[PDB]
């Protein structure tokens, strides 16, 4: 109908209640179930869906051994109905790739995947289901973005790219899209010193992007956009409630703008939502590895270099494996605030399990509620003895 | 379009012809069928469809095995076109939890799922497919609901909730729903000692719900609630012809206001239309099992404690297995009346069946007919054998 | 949109074109197909597809085992994609039964579904998706149907049934519906001494039905009825080009209004359009069994008891299995006149290839064309010997 | 809505990128995909769909056995979602047939599909998915057509046929429809001097067609037709970069008005861009086999003999199988010019690695960009190992 605007702020964070789940590993062990990774969830103005990027193959299938690698020729960003699996009979691509992001406008969807070489390679831009715009590589290294959805207003749906090293300085990039166009982009300014996999929300025409440091930070880089004036900033969340993994222990005060030290040239997507009291921060419990998985509300977290948490849920216990996690919200629902949402990437097979030759995932996501709900734990819940 | 309204009264019901059957655990030998129980049937304006909570699993997946157990968080309620099994690809997840209860209120649908721990589950309300409400656990004892549709008039959707002990007093509670927000609730009254599973139906601005005293009788309990005064009453089915599972043999009189006693802590989800001489009672054949079905009319079985059959109509052999039962109609039908119709869950496995490892079901459901037909008998049709 | 009205004649057959083929057994070899048996073709305004009675089973299922029976509760009519195959995952229910007709009426579709033990069947009427009228056996020995469409004019379809013995006289039954509702019933009348499994047609107001005489004939009867008047007129089709099966061979002259003898109790579902020179009748190849399949042009075949066949084309090899066949036309389609079509049920299994231990079948279906075709014929495709 | 017309004239191709790629083989090795050959893309206003024709059986199905083989009963034209495999569950028939073409015209689709024994074959023209015109052989040796989509004007969809043989002088017929019916038809003209599976695109109402000179030539034939006179033309492309498989080293100077001579009795349909400088052709890499796959920039190469690249890149790698390619464009897409498109047919199986059976494909295709993109190499991926 008419392009989304960012008009509301954020509901009042008091818990997360579940929202969807597909138990796409438990249910693939005896049905067509395309091995993914990289997963996570987006709406448009009538449904939201799931989203991934596929291996090409199922996971019983032969083809499955070896899907621990990221980058192939036969990989493609893939959608399918909220908490169903994604099988090879109900998911549809959305384009070709080994990174993407996806967002829609109100108008309609703009689905971006990067595909070819390490030196090679060049993202599409797709926009009502049709190829619109192609950008090749700057850096000749790894293109990359989200991989999880963008956030638009009044049309304009910004994307955050990076290109060259994962363990230095890289090229960063802020585009700014309009129907699939380029109206602008920028190089990362501020205080981030290494941008990766971008989680973003958007509220009161304000766009927050949490990311991961994979160079030296193990507290996460945020990128705030503003999609009317199209310029953005940067920092790290200022709390010493670190959120990157694997990580060092936390401290009793954070950095706001350097990485905390501690761990290098490793991290995991990640996010946050950012709104003064209402901030709450998703992490794997374990320091170690993708192991996990809570939220905390730690007020301010992104301004007070001395927050701490006041009140927590857990989301999967250490005892579980996780992975990637980031925001989406229904901008279409009804009501006068938006409500924070996000998803946990429960990886499973390589390299922790290492019985089977493949790597996948399931889905959980959760959305807030203003109740003070109780908390059960969500694993993926698939017994990989039942793969050998 | 506009909300619909309960203006009808039921047609007369003078036998019960097939409706739906989906032999899911028959083809469900050699196809991808997830694993259920709990089933139920439920209409939208422009189609009637099956619901049940899946166990995320397929019957022949490894992961069936242990689906005996009620509540684990690979649950989910689950919709497919009717008479088709719930399969990996056309079942459609409503919301994720192991406790259900669903129903349109002409304009769109709202589901209830319940998830959580024993002692902190919570219910969340989705209306038009987004989560609206949450209700945290007010007991902290299984907060559980319906099992079968809720019932609209106006906008407002009754929903009969119990959280508390299963075999001793409970805190039972019936919320007022309107476009998935809460317009009131109240504690249960009337003379029923514990209420679990209630079975509704709506006619002439009142719903009637038959539900299950699994704590000491075997009468069952009756709720019926004006939805507009947004109140209610509750008693027992006076007549002698007892039909909770496992029970006593009938007794010439029956109890009005307290259970019949014989059979404690133990109960079947069931259901009834109490219709004046147009009433009819289901009941498995079996005292002692879930085992047989029949329907049995009873002219005024609610208000008369010496009321016995005059007619009947056996649904399922007390050869073959049941299970659950319980009431829909298709209120967007065309005529003049409503015609009752229910359901049957044929379960298959565990218990009974020891030499499977799962437990599941198929459907069976039947609607009224004012002719009076030949009967048959509805089986699972599924050879264990097979399975092993 | 308005009940379709038969205003057009039918156009003329010169050849008859590949209109569709699903080739369900080959691909069920492998695939989640349903057993099937009893298909045909219907068209709504704005699509058309195949129909059959479902067996609640895959043909790879082990409940496969067994399924040369005709009437079990594990029945249903399912209706699926025009050329696909009858699939777990793509088949929708119509209704529960073993023996069903269907039909479009232009604002919506009529489907009939009778189910029951032998002497206590009922049949229930669906329109537009919903149960609407039922009607008991009135004979009790198994009340049974059409197994092919039914044709409708100005919302009144016609629709063949018997009741009773099917190797004696029986009691047939004309009922002509009009949304769901019976506006009256007839005896059968007219010549013909017995009535099974009519296949329909209609053009300029007048519906033709050509039947099975399970118990002397092979020539077949005709009912020629009236959708206007609401009545009807019943003859054989006089010409010695005999088309039932098993049956003797051909004669010099035929018979108008008795049974052709040489052959009792047994027979198949075959069709025609009787149209004066423009007259094609379909039957196997073999007098002894459902093998092979051709169509004749025999001129006046309906009337003149000398007529032989002045053209034909093959469409099954002898060397190949058949069985059902039936009529259907697109009444929606563009043009002046209506397009003959029909389909030819190809039976693979029980009982003439009792290696295996299932009885189901695939479809091909074949349109006129003004033009002279060449010819192909169309087998089943499937190698048994892969299902040992 | 309105028939589309070629009124754009063709975008800039400086490279090209990613379109769709469905991986069928690979994923077809552990789920339900039909076994095909000679796919093509072919767009609607508001969707673009994989096509290709079915072998009736699924690639580990047993009836996968000899499916190397061209024309049999149980082949159909086929059409699924983008990027998606042929599965048995999201296929749709479009036709019955050994070979076909299909295109929309703006207000609905026409397909077509030919089939019947070798001579007396039969082509159905398909409008609206209805059966409306057909055709019998002309030279009652293998009817035969473009295998990949036709293109329309105003309502006219020229087509291009052959029949009689593959080896010498044929009978070759440009047709125009509209509506599904024939308009008109033409002998061939012009100086090519046999054709086969013509590749068609549209721009600037012309159509031109690059089509397979199966007799003498290496050189490709191009058909150029006038959708508005209906009136076409004839010859080949000039350039000495010779394009057909298998072909003789390329040579200094090509041929105008011959085919270049070196092979005979073979060939692949292949397809070309000719549009002045903005000119590209696709070919295998290797000279000898369908191996491997580029598109090379060769200014004017339709009228200039001694035409060679200017720019190129590679699409499979030469130790890469590859097949049949064509064109295709999405007439329905925003912008000023119409973006070329093309998909390559990556064979497997037969008769190359015959350690299996049957005989499949998977499809990749891109689409132009006016960006100088890098590229990467697509195969299909499977390996043939695990299908033994
Ligand atoms: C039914 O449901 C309800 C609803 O969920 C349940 O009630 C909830 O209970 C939760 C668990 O107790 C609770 O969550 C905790 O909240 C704490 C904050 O609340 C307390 O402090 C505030 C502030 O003073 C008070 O207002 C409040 O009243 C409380 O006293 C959090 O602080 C907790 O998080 C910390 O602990 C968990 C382990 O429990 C860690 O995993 C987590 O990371 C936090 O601790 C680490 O990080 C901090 C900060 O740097 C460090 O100080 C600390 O040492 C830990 O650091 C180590 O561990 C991390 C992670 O491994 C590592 O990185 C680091 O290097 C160190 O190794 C926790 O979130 C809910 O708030 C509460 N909800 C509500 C509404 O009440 C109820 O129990 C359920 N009922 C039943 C019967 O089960
Ligand atoms: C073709 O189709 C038609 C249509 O269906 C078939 O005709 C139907 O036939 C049905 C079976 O006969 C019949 O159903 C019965 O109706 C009885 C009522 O009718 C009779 O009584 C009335 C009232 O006086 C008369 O008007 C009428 O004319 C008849 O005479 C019911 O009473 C029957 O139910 C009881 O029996 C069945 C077993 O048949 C039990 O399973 C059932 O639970 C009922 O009996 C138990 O409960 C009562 C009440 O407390 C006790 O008194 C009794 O002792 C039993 O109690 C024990 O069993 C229960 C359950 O196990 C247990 O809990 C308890 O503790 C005790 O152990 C029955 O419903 C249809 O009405 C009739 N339909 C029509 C339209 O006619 C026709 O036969 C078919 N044709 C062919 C050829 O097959
Ligand atoms: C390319 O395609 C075209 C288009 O299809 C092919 O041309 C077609 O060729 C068809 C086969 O030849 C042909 O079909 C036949 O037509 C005959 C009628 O035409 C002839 O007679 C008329 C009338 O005089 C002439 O006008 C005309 O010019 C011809 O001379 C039919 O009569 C044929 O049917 C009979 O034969 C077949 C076997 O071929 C039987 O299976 C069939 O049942 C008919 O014969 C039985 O029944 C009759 C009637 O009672 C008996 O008299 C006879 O004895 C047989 O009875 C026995 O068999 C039956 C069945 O088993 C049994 O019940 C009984 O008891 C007895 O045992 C046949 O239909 C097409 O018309 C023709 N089409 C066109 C447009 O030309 C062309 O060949 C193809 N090209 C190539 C190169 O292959
Ligand atoms: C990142 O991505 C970019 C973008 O793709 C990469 O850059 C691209 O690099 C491509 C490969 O180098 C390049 O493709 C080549 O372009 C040549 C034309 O460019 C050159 O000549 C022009 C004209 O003078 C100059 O303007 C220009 O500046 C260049 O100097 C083509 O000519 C190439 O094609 C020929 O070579 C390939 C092998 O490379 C053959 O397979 C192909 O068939 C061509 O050669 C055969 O045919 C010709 C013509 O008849 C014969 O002369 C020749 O002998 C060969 O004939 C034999 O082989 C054929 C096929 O087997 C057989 O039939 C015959 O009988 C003989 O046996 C080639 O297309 C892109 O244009 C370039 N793109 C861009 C934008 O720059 C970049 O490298 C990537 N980065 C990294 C780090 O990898
Ligand atoms: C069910 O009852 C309510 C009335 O209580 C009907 O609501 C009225 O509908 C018309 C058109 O929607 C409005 O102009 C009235 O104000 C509506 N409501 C109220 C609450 O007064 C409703 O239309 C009835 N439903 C149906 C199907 O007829
Ligand atoms: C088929 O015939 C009936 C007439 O018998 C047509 O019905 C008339 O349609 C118009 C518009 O629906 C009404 O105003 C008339 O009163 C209708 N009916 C009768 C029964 O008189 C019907 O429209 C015809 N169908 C079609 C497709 O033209
Ligand atoms: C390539 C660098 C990039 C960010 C560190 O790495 C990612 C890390 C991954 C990981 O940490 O699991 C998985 C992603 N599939 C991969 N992205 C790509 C494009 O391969
Ligand atoms: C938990 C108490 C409740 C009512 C007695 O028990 C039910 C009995 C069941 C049963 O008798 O089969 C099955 C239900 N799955 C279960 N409900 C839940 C929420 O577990
Ligand atoms: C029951 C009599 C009827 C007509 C002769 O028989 C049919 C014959 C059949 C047959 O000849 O193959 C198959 C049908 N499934 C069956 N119909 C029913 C209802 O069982
Ligand atoms: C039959 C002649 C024709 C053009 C040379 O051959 C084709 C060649 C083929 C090929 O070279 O792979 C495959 C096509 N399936 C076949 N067409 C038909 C109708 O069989
Ligand atoms: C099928 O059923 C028969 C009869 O019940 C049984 O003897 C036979 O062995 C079964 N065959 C198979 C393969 O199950
Ligand atoms: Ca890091
Ligand atoms: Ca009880
Ligand atoms: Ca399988
Ligand atoms: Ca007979
Ligand atoms: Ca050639």
């Amino acid at each position: 109908r008419d392009f989304n605007n960012l008009t509301k702020g954020l509901c009042t964070i008091n818990s997360w209640h579940i929202y969807g789940k597909d138990n796409a590993v438990r249910i693939g062990e005896d049905s067509d179930v395309l091995v993914t990774r990289e997963p996570y969830v987006s709406c448009d103005p009538d449904e939201c869906r799931f989203y991934a990027l596929s291996q090409g193959t199922t996971i019983r299938g032969k083809h499955s051994n070896g899907t621990i690698h990221d980058r192939s020729q036969y990989r493609a960003l893939i959608s399918w109905p909220l908490s169903s699996p994604p099988t090879v009979y109900n998911s549809r691509v959305e384009c070709i790739g080994w990174s993407s992001t996806s967002c829609h406008d109100g108008k309609t969807r703009m689905s971006i995947c990067i595909s070819g070489p390490n030196n090679n390679a060049s993202a599409v831009i797709w926009y009502n289901r049709r190829p619109v715009t192609e950008i090749n590589t700057w850096a000749r290294n790894i293109l990359r973005t989200q991989e999880s959805e963008c956030v638009c207003h009044n049309g304009v749906c910004p994307v955050v790219f990076t290109d060259g090293s994962a363990t230095g300085p890289a090229e960063t990039r802020i585009y700014y899209f309009k129907e699939g166009k380029i109206l602008k982009w920028e190089p990362l300014a501020g205080t981030a010193k290494h941008i990766e996999e971008c989680s973003c929300y958007g509220e009161r025409a304000e766009i927050t992007c949490t990311c991961r440091d994979n160079w030296q930070g193990s507290n996460r880089p945020v990128i705030r956009i503003d999609p009317v004036a199209m310029t953005h900033t940067s920092q790290y969340i200022c709390s010493p409630v670190l959120t990157d993994n694997p990580r060092p222990n936390d401290p009793t005060v954070g950095k706001c703008n350097d990485p905390y030290p501690g761990n290098n040239n490793n991290g995991v997507k990640g996010f946050s939502y950012l709104d003064g009291v209402n901030t709450w921060l998703g992490r794997t419990i374990s320091i170690a590895s993708r192991s996990g998985y809570e939220m905390l509300k730690v007020p301010n977290a992104l301004t007070d270099d001395k927050s701490k948490p006041t009140q927590g849920q857990t989301i999967v216990l250490n005892t579980d494996w996780s992975g990637y996690s980031g925001s989406f919200m229904d901008y279409w629902a009804e009501g006068e605030c938006y409500r924070a949402c996000f998803y946990v990437e429960l990886i499973r097979g390589r390299p922790k399990e290492d019985k089977v030759w493949w790597t996948s995932n399931s889905i959980v996501s959760m959305c807030s509620s203003t109740e003070f709900l109780g908390q059960w734990d969500w694993p993926d819940g698939a017994k990989i003895e039942y793969f050998l």
